[PDB]
């Protein structure tokens, strides 16, 4: 069974360590082409985001999945040159995020099923490049717009198998209501991650998403650096509660943010300079040394995104 | 201001003859047409019939259409330079904001969108080459504090290039009033400014006042009533004539050959409504005025002349 990447299909064993939500850039729609100097240019965007790919490949990651959406200024040919020069593979994202124009805000359940399925099964813009994930993001209580993307998304995993991937608020158990949603188009739940859950700490939270079989995306780990610690120890609590083949983690990290005040990304970089490498050269060895051992590490890092973007229609 | 920018390269003031001054290929979003062409059928059937509509516009004497989509209108500018090529049409295209800006264009300050703006009209969109002839700005209520700053970048963008400012109110609520005070706080003239959507209401003396202090009045969406009466707002235009504005007057179809920021099938809707598409102001509104006693002369300075001036870039 293959994945979608931006380089084409790609065999599960090949995917290896993933960290399953990144971002090359943080943008909208149209800004990058339009406005390449807001990131001193184009050329200096993607040396940045390679020179940090390779070194998060020197330190064991093998694909990222980026999960920039049309309105989050997603530049499929951008990734596949930095995907391309890295040597890393990515994963491309469909969906939509909190920022739609008009002509997404207006549309149907039924239009914005047809958008994310040629996304999926076509490929984006006149590229060639599919889509492997779903994106969906909504505020704490669930907009009537955020509920027809949700219905939309749950539809073109059932057709593809691709699986969806959320942004939440967890602040505001945000995961809940889309479950719900989803769940009542038919969609298993063990083809969705409820991303971004490590910014909440009630661990009954996370362990009863994970008890129905969805992933938990502690996604956003070095956010909190700019404690870390902590929201890595929600990693050791839902093994310990038995929901390792549960885990997703990730940085949530980027390259560029046009989608946010000038210069946010120059105080990320201070409070992160490991960028993507973060997980592998902090994380890990961390979670190593209060004794969880090599083999579930690896099992979260690898096979669990594996079991996730292999299209299930199940 | 010999020559001005159109998506062919430069023209002489000369060649753009009969010009419609505000008017859209596509009405969109950005990045869209790129992403879901099949929204519009396809790419190529959106082109085809623009050429179409363009080459009907032009049998009707226009030469020049001056599109006003902006970034987030979802402009796209080798669209446009496509479509001109086929029908031999001029096109001028737009930098500036409408009401739809995305969350990476509303958290910039003033001197980052006038940074944007000068590049557009000073080096070119994307990676095209082609450079905007006009900026457009639009404005709701009594003004934002964001489309505050997209004025002031507009008038800065348009100082440092000469250039002119379009804008979309709200005639209804006068809402040029708030345009024209935050523009000359700049130090804009007035000459360099079209108030736009003015025949949404038949309100005289607004017209009358700010075409007395040098503003252009855009009669610019006159078939839109016939998707008040046309012929109503056509009146308008003889109104200024009569009060002695014929120089400050702008007239346009505001037409569009796709939709995607609306609700779906509204293109269809629209078409049924006014069939002659942006022919409308040539084969409606001329006879109608024409009709009215108003002289050949007076209809060649409104749709050669002024259109002319507006768009040499100026000081
Ligand atoms: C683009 As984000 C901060 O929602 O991961
Ligand atoms: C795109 As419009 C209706 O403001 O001319
Ligand atoms: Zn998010
Ligand atoms: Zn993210
Ligand atoms: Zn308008
Ligand atoms: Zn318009």
């Amino acid at each position: 069974d293959r994945i979608n990447t931006v380089r084409g299909p790609i065999t599960i064993s090949e995917a290896g360590f993933t960290l399953t939500h990144e971002h090359i850039c943080g943008s909208s729609a149209g800004f990058l082409r339009a406005w390449p100097e807001f990131f001193g240019s184009r050329k200096a965007l993607a040396e940045k985001a390679v020179r940090g790919l390779r070194r998060a490949s020197a330190a064991g990651v093998r694909t990222i999945v980026d999960v920039s959406t049309f309105d989050l200024g997603r530049d499929v040919s951008l990734l596949a040159e930095v995907s391309r020069a890295a040597d890393v593979h990515i994963v491309a994202a469909t969906g939509l995020w909190l920022d739609p124009p008009l002509s997404m805000r207006l549309r149907s359940v039924e239009e914005l099923t047809q958008f994310f399925l040629r996304e999926i099964q076509y490929g984006i813009e006149d590229t060639g490049i599919r889509a492997g994930i779903i994106k969906v993001a909504t505020t704490g209580k669930v907009t009537p717009f955020q509920e027809l993307v949700l219905r939309a998304a749950a539809r073109a995993s059932l057709a593809t198998g691709v699986p969806v991937t959320t942004h939440t608020a967890a602040s505001q158990r945000g995961g809940e209501q889309q479950a719900a949603i989803l769940e009542s188009e038919g969609l298993s739940p063990s083809r969705v991650c409820i991303g971004h859950s490590d910014a909440a700490d009630d661990l009954s939270y996370h362990t009863a998403l994970a008890a129905r079989g969805y992933l938990i995306g502690l996604d956003s780990i070095p956010h909190s650096a700019v404690s870390w610690q902590t929201r890595a120890l929600l990693i050791k609590a839902l093994i310990d509660q038995g929901y390792t083949k549960q885990i997703l983690v990730s940085n949530d990290w980027l390259f560029g943010i046009s989608s946010y005040v000038t210069n946010i990304m120059d105080v990320m970089d201070s409070g992160n300079p490991d960028g993507m490498a973060f997980i592998p050269l902090r994380v890990i060895p961390f979670l190593r040394e209060k004794g969880i051992p090599q083999e579930t590490l690896a099992g979260i890092t690898v096979t669990n995104p594996a079991r996730f973007l292999s299209p299930t229609l199940r």
